[PDB]
C-alpha cells in the first residue's frame, strides 16, 4: 500500500479519503496558492498551499499526509509562510494536513 504522488497542483478536491499519504514531487513554488481556512483547509485549497500553510513542509515539495475533516463552517482567515488562508461560507468538504 503506497501514497499518491500528486502533480503539486492537485487540490484537496481530488484527495478526500479518510487519511491519504501524498508525495509532492518538484519544488511547488508560489505559483497559485489561495488557501481557505487554517487547519481546516477547505477542499478548494491546493495540497501545496495547505501543506506549506500548515507548515508540514517548506516551499520545496516532499511527502505530506492528508486527513479527512467533516464539513465545517465559521472559518477564519490567517497567513502562514507567505500563503493566505481565507474564511468560507459552510464548505461541507475540508481536510487537515500533517507529515508521515
Amino acid at each position: 500500500t503506497a501514497p499518491i504522488a500528486i502533480t503539486c497542483f492537485t487540490r484537496g478536491l481530488d484527495i478526500r479519503k479518510e487519511k491519504a499519504d501524498v508525495l509532492c514531487p518538484g519544488g511547488c513554488p508560489l505559483e497559485e496558492f489561495s488557501v481557505y481556512g487554517n487547519i481546516v483547509y477547505a477542499s478548494v485549497s491546493s495540497i501545496c498551499g495547505a501543506a506549506v500553510h500548515r507548515g508540514v513542509i517548506s516551499n520545496s515539495g516532499g511527502p505530506v499526509r492528508v486527513y479527512s475533516l467533516p464539513g465545517r463552517e465559521n472559518y477564519s482567515s490567517v497567513d502562514a509562510n507567505g500563503i493566505q488562508s481565507q474564511m468560507l461560507s459552510r464548505w461541507s468538504a475540508s481536510f487537515t494536513v500533517t507529515l508521515e
